[PDB]
């Protein structure tokens, strides 16, 4: 089997991407944030505290003839940005782009943190990291991809995120028309539950490539590119007037600037992020100070190849017995 679904930016900045997902019978379609950095499929629901729902579409398990409460199961998750959610668990039929999994754990939120409530466009998350990170207790549950894998034509999914435009998540096949050149594959460590890999270096604009190992995770659920402070300083030094602002929380730059590109290495291959992809717009409405899309990871504990980086590539998440990642230009 295969599946193919369009993923759409939630706003004009590409702050996140939403993909329609069919849950239950008859189907209830919710727009979920596909997140290769986490492993829970959770949704706003008829059980979510009413004051914490503000425009989201909810899953109502009592209206699904295939929903079954997973007795005794609860979940609770905290994300790297400080947001969180928790609740109980159903199993139900879940379909993405024509690919169907029966008995998928659908984690129904009883509580969500303010950042989720305040984003009316995201109805939940669909985790695509390794199932070892799933938070369901006392019986950990499998991700959608893990449940589907054995049925897929090939045990892979691909992320093709657009810049200020829709893109595609495919399951079970590699669309050879969706990229240019070749796909370069690179080793993955699953020891932390992530799609963790080592980039071979970077360049700023037309500058020389610096060969250096940068370990990080391929994370579709993170907006920005978080890299070591040395790398980030080298980038922003090429933007006149750019500075790190403690009050804003990262590098900012004059909105009048033209940003240089940023290149990262995948083996001997090179992925070029155009400068425009690094502009996240005014820090507050009407400001002439703009927020940068490349930020230091120093306070995180891990480097993160988030959407800023991934949207410059066609990315293969290869879930073979020994997983690997593939990157192609497009
Ligand atoms: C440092 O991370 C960011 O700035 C990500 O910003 C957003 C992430 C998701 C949604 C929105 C707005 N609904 C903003
Ligand atoms: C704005 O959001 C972030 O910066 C995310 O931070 C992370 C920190 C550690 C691990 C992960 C991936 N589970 C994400």
């Amino acid at each position: 089997s295969t599946g193919s679904a369009t993923t759409t930016p939630i706003d004009s900045l590409d702050d996140a991407y939403i993909t329609p997902v069919q849950i239950g019978t008859p189907a209830q379609t919710l727009n979920l944030d596909f997140d290769t950095g986490s492993s829970d499929l959770w949704v706003f629901s008829s059980e979510t505290t009413a004051s914490e729902v503000d425009g989201q579409t909810i899953y109502t398990p009592s209206k699904s003839t295939t929903a079954k409460l997973l007795s005794g199961a609860t979940w609770s998750i905290s994300y790297g940005d400080g947001s969180s959610s928790s609740g109980d668990v159903y199993t139900d039929t879940v379909s993405v782009g024509g690919l169907t999994v029966t008995g998928q754990a659908v984690e129904s939120a009883k509580k969500v943190s303010s950042s989720f409530t305040e984003d009316s466009t995201i109805d939940g998350l669909l985790g695509l990291a390794f199932s070892t990170l799933n938070t369901v207790s006392p019986t950990q549950q499998k991700t959608f991809f893990d449940n589907a894998k054995a049925s897929l034509d090939s045990p892979v999914f691909t992320a093709d995120l657009g810049y200020h435009a829709p893109g595609t998540y495919n399951f079970g096949f590699i669309d050879t028309t969706a990229y240019t050149g070749s796909i370069t594959y690179t080793a993955v460590s699953t020891k932390q539950g992530f799609w963790e890999w080592t980039s071979t270096g970077y360049a700023v604009g037309s500058g020389t490539f610096k060969s250096t190992s940068i370990d990080g995770i391929a994370d579709t659920g993170t907006t920005l590119l978080y890299l070591p402070a040395t790398v980030v300083s080298a980038y922003w030094a090429q933007v006149s007037g750019a500075k790190s602002s403690s009050s804003v929380g990262g590098y900012v730059f004059p909105c009048s600037a033209t940003l240089p590109s940023f290149t990262f290495g995948v083996g001997s291959a090179r992925i070029v992020i155009p400068g425009d992809y690094i502009d996240f717009g005014p820090i507050s409405t009407g400001s002439s100070s703009c927020f940068g899309g490349i930020q230091s990871s120093a306070g995180i504990g891990i480097n993160i190849f988030g959407d800023v980086a991934l949207k410059a590539a066609f990315v293969v998440f290869n879930g073979a017995t020994t997983p690997t990642l593939g990157f192609a230009s497009k």
